[PDB]
């Protein structure tokens, strides 16, 4: 099974096809994060909007972690202006919190409860068809939430999932410019969560080849051009940027696994492309140690980097966290706070839906034996 | 831009889910190629329809190489039945033709030559919004027609295109079954036309990164596994089927080149995939020659290969030809009448759409010398 809803509109300064997109419509709303207003890139895209003979509404500053209280406060005004075309421009959060936007929007009736995954064993009622365009422009590199249909939200403090083809964008522009506005540690951290998509993509149950073609290419890029793009090159973050789109249609498809699901408990600790690396040497060798298709296929990828054994793919991507001074996971969090949370930490990861995709399924114990190696800096 | 209309159902047996597919219809018309019948699969596919409790009605037989006087006598039969489901069955040809049919018969105020590419220069009517679905099941490895929105028929011993995407399918399924039926000289015809389209996909100018991935992963899978393929390994029949797609979602994207615009006005020789593998090293040698661009995308494809250089990739496939049984252009038609038609050929390919896409363009003389070149078996 392999499907891509969204069209994908790339190149240098391709934010002006914002142009041609929104013909046809009368009152447009662009969601915002606080750069994109400070760079000026909301003034440009306003104009385009303007352009093209439409009405444009701006919120910019919207915080990051999407959460329903956080979106109860807009969403009175949002009804007020009554938009038809939504366009999220923004980091992930931006553009998740954007897709959220659009189901209480378009679907006022829904009860949130009814229709948000929480673990494995939620079942939700299906979201109707709903009909307001969305076009999302991602300025980090990223997250690949301008290609999936799932958001994530929190209400109460509590991590809820939605997971729809209703709420995949319909269009996405790739501006290399936008995110070479990035600093330096947001430039690493979203890259690494790239390449992290990039290689559970690849090592899921429910790969196709089809998936299979752009996991390989989003890691290989990637690998490449990643430290140079961390250190400003102007070329290397419009070839990461671009990577980081593969690497969402891949795992919309082939979905992601324990990493994933672990770096979303440990969340606390701090960013989620951060952990996620941090995390991911310790994980390919629980999975390579247990499984003779993660081992088969991390070699795989291993090859296509120019080395040969899954060893060497697990020791590539240690070097590689060195390289860019990636902290150790002691260097974030004191032993005694974690010690604590790491008894819960490794009960809820259990529950989590995304472990169905690991090619193990591993009990809770060692789960918590994960993230202890881990603390320790095995 | 990238963007796929077309939803992938790949696998073994997948072929039974054609009876999930057509849950929600009543009427639904199976066109497919004669092999089909013989060997069951038709039969297959009309108990997945009954069982989905639709009525069935199958054309079996639609010829090979279809010219435009095919459209005349089937499309009676369509209206006569008024299905609101279409279903084909068969390699390329068979799809085309239910490509064509769709048009005619959605939009009856149409005609071939109102909206069929014939001049470059020359723009045609435009297709309106049309209705029925259609499902498309490649049983050959293959054109890549499943994915794509343009259909080929002969007008007079010469391909012109229509191309919409309105045409493009909704569904394409992918049994690696069909394809283990064909008799060796078509799975290396049509293994060989998967080649070129990721060869000139990856050199036009308007290859993306992200057509590129899909390209890139269709090459190397022919370059392995067609050799076996040929000769009937079960295995690299799978494995060249789901690359027959990848290389079709490619040039869905970033269009075609010289070599199949040459193919195409020298229809009336011999097989599509045939032509191009003849034509195929005199094209790149001519592109290396004209054009930087050329010569270093074709590095890039020597390297995924292990090789290092244009000139290597250029041996590969001349050295893949032969290894193939590939014969010369000399031993399909006779020198007179090959020269007192050259003139033509090379004047109708110059006025082909897909040519301004090729890295160079090439003068009317340049093509009549390639054509040359390719007789003389340089
Ligand atoms: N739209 C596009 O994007 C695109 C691109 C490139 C080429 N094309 C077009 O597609 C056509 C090329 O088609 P193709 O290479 O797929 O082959 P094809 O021309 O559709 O069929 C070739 C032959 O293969 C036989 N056959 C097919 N499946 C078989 C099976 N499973 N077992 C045994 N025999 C089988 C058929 O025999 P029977 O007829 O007896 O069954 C037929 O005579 C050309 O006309 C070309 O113009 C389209
Ligand atoms: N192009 C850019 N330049 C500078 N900072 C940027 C940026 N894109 C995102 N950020 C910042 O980087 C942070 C990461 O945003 P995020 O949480 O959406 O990341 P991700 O895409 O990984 O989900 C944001 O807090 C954002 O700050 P503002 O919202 O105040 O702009
Ligand atoms: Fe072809």
């Amino acid at each position: 099974m392999f499907w891509l809803k969204t069209r994908i509109i790339e190149g240098e300064g391709s934010l002006s096809r914002l142009s041609r997109e929104v013909k046809g419509h009368e009152r447009v709303l662009i969601l915002a994060s606080g750069s994109m207003k400070r760079h000026g890139f909301l003034s440009e895209a306003e104009d385009y909007v303007k352009e093209a003979g439409a009405e444009v509404f701006s919120i910019a500053g919207l915080p990051a972690e999407p959460s329903v209280e956080v979106i109860e406060e807009f969403l009175p005004k949002v009804r007020e202006f009554g938009p038809d075309l939504l366009v999220a421009m923004g980091g992930g959060s931006v553009i998740d919190t954007t897709k959220a936007l659009k189901v209480f929007y378009d679907a006022p009736e829904l009860n949130f409860g009814e229709i948000a995954f929480i673990d494995r064993f939620s079942k939700p009622k299906p979201v109707p068809r709903l009909k307001t365009l969305l076009i999302a422009i991602p300025s980090t590199s990223g997250a690949g939430s301008e290609v999936s249909g799932a958001s994530v939200l929190k209400k109460g403090g509590v991590k809820y999932n939605i997971v729809t083809p209703e709420i995949a964008p319909d269009v996405a522009i790739l501006d290399p410019r936008l995110p070479r506005t990035m600093p330096p540690e947001v430039a690493r951290n979203s890259g690494l969560d790239v390449l992290v998509h990039g290689i559970e993509a690849y090592t899921t149950k429910v790969a196709s080849p089809f998936s299979d073609a752009m996991a390989i290419k989003a890691i290989k890029t990637v690998y490449r051009w990643l430290p140079l793009s961390v250190k400003g090159d102007e070329e290397a973050r419009a070839r990461v940027h671009y990577a980081a789109t593969m690497a969402g249609i891949a795992f919309l498809n082939a979905r992601l696994g324990l990493c994933h699901a672990m770096s979303h408990k440990a969340a606390w600790i701090g960013p989620h492309g951060l952990l996620n690396a941090v995390f991911l040497p310790y994980v390919m060798e629980f999975n390579a140690s247990k499984s003779d298709y993660a081992r088969r296929r991390y070699a795989e990828i291993a090859r296509e980097l120019g080395f040969q054994t899954a060893k060497d793919l697990i020791e590539v991507v240690k070097e590689l966290n060195e390289m860019l001074g990636v902290p150790k996971l002691g260097e974030l969090v004191d032993e005694e706070t974690f010690a604590s949370k790491v008894e819960e930490m490794a009960e809820k990861t259990y529950h989590d839906g995304l472990i169905a995709f690991n090619p193990v399924e591993p009990k809770p114990e060692e789960i918590k034996e994960l993230y202890l190696k881990a603390y320790r800096g095995e």
